[PDB]
């Protein structure tokens, strides 16, 4: 069953973002919670056991091998975050070309052995990703709307980081919302709801661009050989808190990709409040600037063709 | 004089591409003070993109990553200087040592010159003959301060407050347990009969101390060849840069760290020590011993003697 000691289980915790991801959660979950970690490298046994070293009151577990079904049994929140991140040869490509696969694998096991766990997908492209994740949920006949994350926490966090700078507030207490989807012009953050900032027309656009481009800025000086891993597993690992918080009765409010009432997309990001059920409500966006009003319908066809590539991999 | 006086702590990692250093940039961006700069560095070239990686967490610690030949715009003006270059499978122990011994001079040489007065933390193994190394590549260039380098051994505290949480139902983050001695093997001497709340029976003391100094290899073993411990090891490398920190901004901490002492067993030496604003404030003694920890350290001490010679003689002869 779920409800009892918490149990959180990271698929693909072998990988960059997986291993770290797998530190940040051994330091920051709530005592007595249970940390399963599964991979199909034989390595992750042992990324288990350097983590266990940790004085931390979390119990952490390693899997390996084909089957996940050990480490997902009584799971109350998965992350998924197995597959490949961006690289210099990588474009919208060849992530969805390598993760399709993987994302699709682990939901039909997540969709037998703990149907009713929140399920946070960080593996990208997450605007497609999710809509896999639910097709295959379908299939099998247990989804739960109230169940299914895209985890797009990792533009909050640079959202948060760029306004704080360039505004002089204080970094670790400016909240910023970001809507629509997790790439390119699907991320809209909502810039005119940020309080203490005065907006010069002129500072609109550069800053929006540059959350939106995020992720290029590591791309280029990581010589190329590297994405934004770290700055991932803190966003998934905040993502992760907030679900853990929710399922334990603490209200929380995050910016979420979820299937919402489909106003816009079938699933959209926006402000969700967290709860026993995963998803209590899912909020409105608010009042939007013209900028920010014509940058919405100006994403909606990409975001909807991103969503219809991943119903139609499941359905053909 | 009595007023306001502010604080613009630097620290800098050497060494922060690899397993250990990328982990290690992450959780000092999380953990350090509000304020204080994180110098990001190494050879490889992917290193000022760790940096902006780590950039985008939003916490007041402001970070930059270096690369090239060239580690000195890292350490200009740093005050903690935390050394985990060079290499951790499919390797014999004297193979690594002839490539770690020289990035561990090549980065010492930098460092004299350009931030003498820092506090350097040694990561990279085999820590009882690297620190050994700084020491006489500092002292070549007239700046080796006794107070100011250090053998990070905090994993084996880690590992050892662990074990000892789980094998005897105490409190985990609140279990102290100190560590003497040396970084490996046999020199890792855990002090288990200075535990409050545990009782021990004697047959029980032996495989623990073992479990202990074994640990490195127990993770070896089960990454199937994929590598040496590198997340437990960045928190250890985190917590000690933390109590740094602290004792330089004024705050009494005391942390098992490998140091140039009194030389009553060994020139370098683990033991507890009061950290303040010179590094070492004051090196306190081990306390009492069991007679298998007095057994354990009399065993153990040839074998830590050899790894600081031959930690000397890779710089003088």
């Amino acid at each position: 069953f779920q409800s009892n000691a918490m149990k959180v289980a990271v698929l693909g915790a072998a990988g960059g973002i997986g291993q770290a991801l797998a530190l940040l959660l051994k330091l920051q979950l709530p005592a007595g919670t249970d940390l399963s970690l599964y991979d199909i490298a034989p390595v992750t046994p042992g990324v288990a056991v350097d983590v266990s070293h940790i004085p931390t009151a979390v119990n952490v577990k390693g899997f390996s091998g084909e089957d996940p079904t050990p480490a997902l049994e009584g799971a109350d929140v998965v992350l998924i975050s197995a597959g490949v991140a961006r690289k210099p040869g990588m474009d919208r490509s060849d992530l969805f070309n390598i993760n399709a696969g993987i994302v699709r694998g682990l939901i039909e096991k997540v969709a037998v052995t703990c149907p009713k766990a929140c399920v946070g997908i960080i593996t990208n492209p997450v605007n497609t990703t999710v809509a896999i994740a639910a097709e295959v949920l379908k299939k099998a006949g247990v989804y739960d709307k109230r169940k299914l994350f895209g985890v797009t926490t990792l533009d909050v966090l640079r959202s948060e980081t760029f306004v704080a700078e360039l505004k002089g507030l204080n970094v670790s207490r400016t909240s910023v919302p970001v809507i629509g989807g997790h790439s390119g012009v699907t991320i809209l953050p909502l810039l005119s709801q940020v309080q203490y900032a005065k907006w010069n027309e002129d500072e609109i656009e550069p800053l929006t661009k540059r959350i939106q481009n995020a992720g290029t800025e590591v791309l280029n000086a990581k010589a190329g050989g590297g994405s934004a891993t770290l700055s991932m597993a803190q966003a998934a690992a905040r993502f992760a808190r907030s679900l853990v918080k929710g399922l334990s009765g603490e209200t929380v409010v995050e910016c979420t990709y979820v299937e919402g009432d489909g106003k816009y997309a079938r699933f959209f990001s926006q402000p969700v409040r967290l709860g026993k059920e995963g998803v209590e409500e899912i909020l409105p966006i608010g009042p939007l600037s013209n900028f920010e009003q014509q940058a919405l319908e100006n994403m909606l066809p990409t975001l909807r063709a991103d969503i219809e590539l991943g119903e139609k991999f499941i359905n053909g």
